[PDB]
């Protein structure tokens, strides 16, 4: 494993973070490879990407992904101004991140059909710390753990409904997990 924090990899960005509970490995690898192994884990998100991302970049996704539990793979960041955590969800495991949540639109894109969410977080960690913020969701219909994603397709279809983004602080392809077990091997670029 690492050290969980922040930096640069083989010219690319990662962000490594979790709860201190403990049971969740992540590791660089070669240009844009990481790994993740966790087993009776906590909260923790980990991936390779950009800082600070842009509002039309296409991503490029491929590997591996063996969830046991809740656990997400995704296209990931953040904005300030409005703080906004969001998410283009391309697939997870035992939990589906936009149950009970009311549906806000569709776009089409890469191959399929997304549902879009709006969630809120309240008085949780963040990039600014302890904070109160919305985060906003696609959920891919049909899940993959390879793919291209248009980001501009879905932040345009964001900003539609009204769901408008702030500046552009890291973006990343991300496993996240909470209080789940799992192995993971996905390449960036
Ligand atoms: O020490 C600071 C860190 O906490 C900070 O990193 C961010 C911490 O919050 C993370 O947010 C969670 C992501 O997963 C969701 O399910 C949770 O509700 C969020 O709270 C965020 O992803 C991390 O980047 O960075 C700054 C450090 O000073």
């Amino acid at each position: 494993t690492i050290q969980p924090g922040t930096g640069y990899n083989n010219g690319y960005f990662y962000s490594y973070w979790n709860d201190g509970h403990g049971g969740v490995t992540y590791t660089n690898g070669p240009g844009g490879q990481f790994s993740v192994n966790w087993s009776n884990s906590g909260n923790f998100v980990g991936g390779k990407g950009w800082q600070p991302g842009t509002k039309n970049k296409v991503i490029n996704f491929s590997g591996s992904y063996n969830p046991n539990g809740n656990s997400y793979l995704s296209v990931f960041g953040w904005s300030r101004n409005p703080l906004i955590e969001y998410y283009i969800v391309e697939n997870f495991g035992t939990y589906n991140p936009s149950t009970g949540a009311t549906k806000l639109g569709e776009v089409t894109s890469d191959g399929s059909v997304y549902d879009i969410y709006r969630t809120q977080r309240v008085n949780q960690p963040s990039i600014i710390g302890t904070a109160t913020f919305y985060q906003y969701w696609s959920v891919r219909r049909n899940h993959r753990s390879s793919g291209s994603v248009n980001t501009a397709n879905h932040f345009n279809a964001w900003a539609q409904q009204g769901l408008t983004l702030g500046t552009m602080d890291y973006q990343i392809v991300a496993v996240e997990g909470y209080f789940s077990s799992g192995s993971a091997s996905i390449t960036v670029s």
